């Protein structure tokens, strides 16, 4: 066939019922999660190729850098609640991984501020059990798949696409082969 379970992606052996469509997990710690926002815009791209009808999700994980990674999840779930996610995106990927401005929470909370997000609603947010039960979901859903490792997508919770067996001599040949895989496994 032209994709090959275990070439383009592989098959989880306890498959996810229920899960999101389109499931992205990433790190802002996470190195080429931050190419396949800056450089690449996967996301971006997958949803130019999704059908009409297709839900995305995209959660931050805990598994690195410590405690500062898990004020990050935190920290993406009042994006979430917010629906701020295209104005922090990418200063909290600068501020950890280009600066290193970005050290404890507060400096977390700065990049909020700077891109206008007020004190007082940002604090109650952080400290909201809406938000609480939003750091949950991003949990729960990593766990439901054992995730080791970012960036991920899954689809459908029963396909995990597999970017290692993909060419990379051309960026933009990359990302579509990529988005058109998702698309690919979503019509599965």
């Amino acid at each position: 066939a032209q994709y090959e379970d275990g070439k383009q992606y592989t098959t989880l052996e306890k498959p996810v019922a229920g899960a999101p469509q389109v499931l992205e997990f990433f790190s802002f710690f996470c190195p080429h999660c931050y190419q396949f926002e800056e450089v690449l815009h996967i996301s971006d791209n997958v949803k130019k190729k999704l059908p009409e009808g297709v839900k995305m999700t995209k959660y931050h994980v805990n598994f690195m850098g410590g405690d500062l990674g898990k004020d990050l999840t935190q920290a993406w779930a009042v994006a979430m609640a917010l629906g701020v996610e295209d104005k922090v995106t990418v200063p909290l990927f600068e501020g950890v991984q280009k600066t290193q401005t970005i050290r404890s929470a507060s400096d977390i909370r700065d990049v909020f501020i700077n891109a206008g997000i007020k004190g007082e609603e940002y604090d109650a947010a952080w400290n909201s059990f809406v938000v609480k039960s939003l750091v949950a979901q991003q949990e729960k859903a990593a766990a439901d798949v054992q995730l080791r490792g970012v960036p991920a997508m899954f689809v459908n919770g029963k396909y995990q696409l597999n970017p290692q067996g993909m060419d990379t001599s051309n960026m933009d040949v990359f990302v579509q082969q990529y988005a058109d895989t998702v698309k690919y496994l979503s019509e599965k």
